[PDB]
């Protein structure tokens, strides 16, 4: 049942300070950071990354979005990560999500974009695209976490 | 003036779950990430980095303790950085360490090696060669932070 699912903790997040509360509540949920990195992502790898928005006429400001600050991408692991992390984060346009996700905790406001903290993958598909486009495979390890030993099935 | 300095957050933050709180603490205090990544910690890149200690009996054991597991590598940048993290990360050892620090608040418990949750560099010149060791310049940033047009 153990997925990895990519995170990209976004422009909007990194430069209001909220990496490290975001980051926090995966640690407490139990979920594993297995890959981390703080990068700026140009045009080109952003369009890969946003591929099936291509032709739609909102992907110009999505990309200007994405790109306007480094941004911290990393990949999460876990029990039914994709779908779990896709919970956590909550509905899309932050004015929507649930007080208590971290969309609904710490988003709002939008540029030409709706800004929204955070990028989690949509599925076990997407995650494993997404984490081949950021990531290099010796850049992602495996380790344990204090209380792995407590669910020792 | 503004400078950086280098931060790991050592394999027992890392294994108990104290990467995001540790980070926070940084973020809420002004200062600002500018190159940030996970690695492991080979044996040589280990030795390179506590170079000054190679000679000492407690080496080996600092060594085992910094490449137990992957930890966080960090690059802070802000007004009296270097200084300023060391206050922040507290006393050497967590026991002795001020409640308030991040040693203070987070480290106690000991391996062979005196575990202590963070590394935060010694001095200007130490932060140079710290960050150069495991950064590459095209690994650090230069962005705005919210807040940074109100110190204009």
């Amino acid at each position: 049942e153990t997925e990895r699912t990519l995170v990209i903790i976004k422009p909007d997040a990194v430069v209001r300070g909220l990496i490290g509360e975001i980051i926090s509540r995966f640690e407490k949920k139990g979920l594993k950071i297995v890959g981390m990195k703080m990068i700026w992502i140009d045009r080109e790898l952003a369009e890969k990354h946003y591929e099936e928005h291509r032709e739609k006429p909102f992907f110009k400001a999505l990309i200007d979005y994405i790109t306007k600050t480094p941004v911290v991408v990393m990949v999460l692991e876990g029990r039914y990560a994709v779908e779990v992390v896709r919970k956590m984060a909550g509905a899309t346009d932050p004015k929507d999500a649930a007080p208590g996700t971290i969309r609904g905790d710490f988003g709002l406001e939008v540029s030409d974009a709706i800004c929204n903290v955070i990028h989690a993958s949509d599925s076990k598909e997407s995650a494993e695209r997404e984490i081949s486009l950021f990531f290099k495979p010796e850049e992602l390890f495996e380790y344990p976490r204090a209380a792995d030993w407590f669910y020792k099935k």
